């Protein structure tokens, strides 16, 4: 209709998806693991009138002509993937990651995800599995006459058998880095599975070749800073207000155009 | 947006940043070896819309020009290093500094981390560590036949075993000194790795070189005085209420522009 | 347009850099050695439409003539260098000045800039730095074999070695003075840099030319004062409020111009 609808509506699209990822950052408080999300703006075409060159004498030059331009495309989705701070759980369950790393959890369906959540589980078969049956990488079997377990700072787990004295190791837990942790797909359930973005994953126990340390009895938090969310709600609901003024704006011009 | 709105932004986001390190401070009193931290503030760019020099006559100067200026950025997150309180924990396995010096430790990459924790414990192969099965350096040794440890101001570490009448020099226990403390980057547990603002780590025994004594049966308390944090947290309680204040204020400002 | 919709714009831009300066100064409260700003403002041009003078008869001669006058031109900011309140950090490594004077920096980039704080570090190399690495002037270098630092209140620095019985003098700290510290041009980190309003700088010791002295273990807090700009940002937010309904009624006179 007119140019100018256009370009408002871009606006308000694009204060709409800031709004839906300051909710979903809002909402997931309290949720371990969690990484802030902030969307990243993008300007649009613009339409050329008078080429900024294009030397209008013979001589002279024509310093920055006329282009217009439209939209604010927004063009990605930064995931923060800094370390929460941790909590004191005193859960015997509940493992939390301190440095870079991932661990790896074998969907049903047969692949890979990866997940930052020590809020584990041993379900009948004594797997180590996590808030859904979705069991870890590689397998950790705790035995059924187990009487406590512990995972030490280098991921050994350990077992103490009854009668036994001593913590007889069940198993391993290593983790997995990718050269760009930013680059995973969510997919729901607190995972992340491989795109090519992300890179190959180099999986290997914790500690070594840049992976961090698990601490037993401590979860990760949210990193969702809560002051900055409010004030990122006050101004994206100003932005909105603003466009939907132009909106008006650019309707009031038309109809007076139409009534001509 | 306007410009108010995002001086005021930063201003909450630094006043949030000074509540939590003091919050982290008054927590972590009575945690064994903590060391108190303070946050160092830093004021942003300056835009300025008139140059504080800029003749405007041939004559005249125009003293104090127009700069604006934004933001409260946090520069700084330090940590005071002073001695903690000395207190009698009657435990023999535990031990304490006085004055300058690390605990050296082996992570499992086979770097190097430094704790003010002497609660030592012996794992099952005998090694000293220290809450997480941390191997301390150099390597040390306690005898399966151990009856009672003791050590001395100058760190060695002696046993006493069945039937001799001899504390056998089982290992010695040296301090490192770093020539900035502050510098330090903790990772948790009260451990702090070795970073290129800190200095390169000067190992040495206890009591030479500037370095502090080993107290046996003592327990260095964090250097946090409840009093003290307490009115640094008025102070910035207010200072943080002041800043949500203004960034009202820009709301109804920008709501009432677009009743407008 | 209107005559009156470019005045109310003027007073609305007025008012918005008002506020903006109000927030600056807000958001740096409990920013050591931050000076309070204040903006100061001037009015626009005055279209004469009959001259106040200009005699209309032989003998009459018009007092006060019809002049209308446009725009509220925000023409400085001033910024006030007066001695803010020192406080006990107690810190042998935070030291504030009393009275006039500012401790001069080396920037990277070779020139020099002049700070009002105290909060200094010793980098890995034993330098005096200022919250940013920054070497102060002239230079200085505590040895490595110190034990503590003290900084007279002349500004003469010396250090404790290790077993020699005297506070050997590792240097001098002097102060740096302006005839107009006003006109300093500020460029963050809380560095000014020379500006030619301010004048050419006078460089002495502690107390003489004027200087001030050294105060260590106090910090100087910022000169903000808190009831003031409060009351500042409520009468700019009323004033805000004010001039968007003079241009809300200018709007209302032309769109029933337009009507008609």
């Amino acid at each position: 209709m007119i140019s100018s609808l256009w370009i408002a509506k871009t606006g308000l699209d694009a204060q709409q998806t800031n709004m839906d990822v300051i909710a979903n950052n809002l909402a997931n408080v309290s949720t371990n693991g969690f990484k802030r999300q902030r969307a990243v703006f993008e300007d649009l075409l613009y339409q050329t009138i008078r080429q900024p060159g294009a030397q209008s004498s013979e001589q002279t030059t024509l310093p920055s002509g006329l282009q217009i331009g439209t939209g604010v495309r927004p063009v990605a989705t930064e995931r923060l993937h800094s370390q929460g701070n941790l909590s004191q759980t005193n859960n015997s369950k509940d493992v939390a990651i301190k440095g870079q790393g991932f661990f790896q959890v074998m969907l049903p369906d047969g692949t890979s995800a990866y997940t930052r959540d020590g809020s584990f589980q041993v379900d009948q078969n004594g797997q180590l599995v996590t808030a859904g049956g979705f069991q870890v990488q590689p397998a950790i079997t705790i035995p059924a006459n187990a009487l406590s377990i512990t995972i030490g700072r280098d991921g050994v787990v350990s077992v103490t058998q009854q009668g036994q004295a001593a913590p007889v190791q069940v198993g391993q837990l290593n983790l997995t880095t990718f050269m760009n942790d930013t680059g995973l797909e969510s997919i729901g359930e607190n995972l992340y599975i491989e795109t090519q973005s992300s890179g190959a994953p180099n999986e290997s126990t914790p500690g070594l070749n840049g992976a961090g340390l698990l601490y037993q009895g401590y979860v990760e938090t949210s990193n969702v800073n809560v002051a900055e969310e409010l004030v990122n709600m006050i101004q994206v609901q100003r932005a909105y207000e603003i466009n939907s003024k132009a909106v008006s704006t650019t309707d009031q011009m038309l109809q007076k155009l139409t009534q001509l």
